[PDB]
DNA sequence: GCCACACAAAAAC
DNA sequence: AGTTTTTGTGTGGC
């Protein structure tokens, strides 16, 4: 009925299906590790504007609620949160060094005057039918549900971080309390505001991020695929979904390669250039339908 | 079919 | 050692 799988900190994830068995709410087997993401495509090259070393980038994201992996299907519950989290990492270039530095989109080679400057970097996530390609609505909520307001998921401007362990994900869930949050705190942000500034020139990748809070970790927690969506194909056969993270560069506006707008801070069209994507395996959504659920049994 | 509210069980404190 | 919070899911109204 449960079937365990160790994770890579030592937790476990217990696969079981809803149809066969109910689980409370707040069960600690609610939280279990979801389809390995993979690598979809690498966009526009980031180059750093003094030396010119490339930024080798790589997102290392995780499913970490909401999908069982149920004979050879990746299974989630329209009614239910998954959650979705994600950092990315810049191989042999310290965080230090790279927050002191500035860098450059290399949108044409042989153009030394041809490159774009990155204010920030950022993360944003999306669904798919895995079929054929057609975007489909996400929708995230507050912890009071409907007591509180419904958004879509935003895009997170990150810095680059190791991704934190399952647990931990688990751990910094539904904190309120003031002292556990200051404990998770270093984790999850960077407050630009606590660094020495004389340490930074004007020019600094640090400097052009948006607000002084930035995250060190995109987590997407409380979201659900919408609740108008198809989950069945005409032929009553499952539609095969899939959840894409996408890191990339936003620069000033003032195009022939793949980026969406973006409202910036000061007012105006931003542009969110993307750098690399990755997406899960076809996922299965199991919809409100009673025979989805072990009360119809 | 999608919404709104309802119930309840374990986490959070 | 209690009370509040959070979230899977049962249900009714249109």
């Amino acid at each position: 009925v449960i079937l365990t799988q160790l994770n890579e900190d030592g937790t476990t994830s217990n696969y079981f299906d809803k149809r066969k068995l109910k689980i409370a709410p707040r069960s600690t087997l609610q939280f279990k590790v979801g389809p390995p993401f993979e690598l979809v495509r690498d966009y526009c090259p980031v180059v750093e504007s003094h030396t010119g070393r490339t930024l080798d980038l790589r997102i290392i994201p995780r499913i970490d609620r909401g999908f069982d992996h149920i004979d050879e299907e990746w299974v989630g519950y329209k009614r239910n949160y998954f959650t979705l989290v994600s950092t990315f990492e810049t191989a042999n270039c310290d965080l230090d060094t790279f927050l002191k530095s500035s860098f450059d989109l290399l949108v044409e080679d042989s153009s030394v005057e041809g490159r774009l400057r990155v204010q920030y970097f950022a993360i944003k996530i999306k669904a798919k039918n895995d079929d054929d390609d057609t975007e489909i609505n996400l929708v995230q909520h507050t912890a009071k549900r409907d007591k509180g307001p419904q958004f879509c998921p935003s895009v997170c401007p990150l810095v680059p971080s190791p991704l934190p362990k399952h647990q931990t994900i688990r751990e910094a869930s539904n904190v309120r309390n003031i002292t556990k949050m200051k404990k998770y705190d270093s984790t999850f942000y960077l407050h630009r505001d606590h660094v020495n500034y004389e340490e930074y020139g004007v020019d600094s990748l640090l400097f052009s991020y948006p607000e002084d809070s930035i995250q060190k970790v995109a987590r997407y927690e409380r979201v659900q695929f919408a609740s108008s969506i198809s989950v069945k194909k005409p032929s009553q056969q499952n539609k095969h979904f899939s959840l894409h993270v996408i890191l990339g560069a936003v620069v000033d506006p003032d195009p022939g390669i793949p980026y969406d707008e973006l409202a910036l801070k000061n007012g105006s069209k931003g542009m969110f250039v993307y750098l690399q994507e990755m997406k899960t395996p076809p996922l299965i959504i199991r919809g409100r339908s009673p025979s989805n659920y072990a009360s119809s049994q």
